[PDB]
């Protein structure tokens, strides 16, 4: 069977795969309502791997937000602790991902864009005041369905406040230059350059910067930003250091015919200087989301998350006992 959830939930299909592991959509047995299940095969077995779900179920515990994904149940263990290696999570079905909207035959008009925009975004004033930078914002990671409800997944990246730039890999088209040309203070600003990469994709339905390696990756953002000045930037300084000085492009010979606010909006967004950058808060009161702003409609978070337990070095087993843990106290809270 390889989804043997009780008699709380019924399997319908299975949509995917992320890296790790398995979803199937379900409907609960007494409501009939449809949940989304997450199977993690061998939660527990590979150190990074069970980090990153114990870090993802934090995350998700802490937030309640209509446009960030939700837990709504987590499976209590049906075998003795030893034995005990899948964990199942109950989470939000939603219909379809931004990818497949963006890249479809379907007709995508600025409506869309506009109140795709600012679901994100609000959804990001809530994490960037909980202190949780999302570090791998892409229109995968952006659930959506047919009324255009959005909904922010996946934190396993997420992060507070190694990795190695390796050369041919073409996983890069959202990362903001500071993860790139590494500076020493990285902050929420990442997102809104993702966000800024997301944004453009949906007015031209096409990938901005769609590096094949990582140098090709940089030298995209240039054709478009320019060179960054001589303070934005401190081996690595002198592939740059010696480059024609280039002027940045302007956004409206990039998108020819798009909207003067969206373009306002957008070239707030893509600055190399991260300081430069709009927050999610600040874009929101930004005429392009006049429509949608409500103040009283876009609340913060708090408490803060504390990423104490992350930095902390664990083992293999001390984690489990965590997750262990974490599915105790979701179902503690509750019943
Ligand atoms: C029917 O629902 C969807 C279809 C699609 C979709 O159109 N595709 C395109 C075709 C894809 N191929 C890869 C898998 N193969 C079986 C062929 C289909 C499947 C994903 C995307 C998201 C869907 N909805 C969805 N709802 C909830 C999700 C989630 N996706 N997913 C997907 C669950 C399938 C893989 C990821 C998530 C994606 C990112 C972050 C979080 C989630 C998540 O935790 N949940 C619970």
């Amino acid at each position: 069977v390889t989804f043997d959830v009780g008699d709380e939930y019924e399997i319908i299909e299975t949509i995917g795969n992320g890296a790790y592991g398995v979803v199937s959509s379900a409907r609960r047995r007494l409501t009939g309502q449809q949940v989304a299940i997450k199977k993690i095969p061998n939660a527990f077995d590979v150190v990074t791997n069970a980090k990153r779900t114990l870090r993802e179920l934090k995350i998700l515990k802490h937030f309640k937000h209509d446009n960030i994904i939700a837990i709504k149940d987590i499976l209590r263990p049906t075998v003795p602790y030893g034995e005990f290696k899948s964990v199942y999570v109950v989470l939000d079905l939603m219909e379809s991902d931004l990818h497949q909207i963006i890249h479809s035959s379907q007709p995508l008009t600025l409506e869309h864009v506009r109140y795709f925009l600012y679901q994100l975004l609000r959804g990001l004033k809530y994490m960037h005041s909980a202190q949780v930078i999302h570090r791998d914002l892409k229109p995968s990671n952006l659930l959506v369905n047919e009324n255009c409800e959005l909904k922010i997944g996946d934190f396993g990246m997420a992060r507070g406040l190694q990795y190695f730039m390796t050369e041919y890999v073409a996983t890069r088209w959202y990362r903001a230059p500071e993860l790139m040309l590494s500076l020493h203070e990285y902050t929420q600003a990442i997102d809104l350059w993702s966000v800024g990469c997301i944004f453009g994709e949906m007015l031209a339905r096409r990938q901005l910067f769609p590096g094949k390696n990582y140098v090709h990756q940089l030298q995209l953002i240039m054709m478009v930003l320019g060179t960054p000045s001589p303070a934005v930037i401190q081996r690595v300084r002198a592939y740059i250091q010696s480059l024609p000085p280039r002027q940045p492009v302007p956004w409206e010979t990039v998108y020819p015919g798009a909207d003067r606010q969206a373009l306002s909006l957008l070239g707030r967004m893509l600055r190399f200087e991260p300081s430069a950058r709009i927050s999610a808060a600040a874009a929101l009161r930004h005429p392009f989301l006049a429509k949608y702003h409500d103040p009283d409609d876009e609340p913060d978070c708090a408490p803060p998350f504390d990423f104490a337990f992350d930095r902390e070095a664990l083992t293999r087993e001390r984690i489990k006992e965590a997750i262990v843990a974490e599915i105790e106290d979701f179902h503690a809270r509750r019943e």
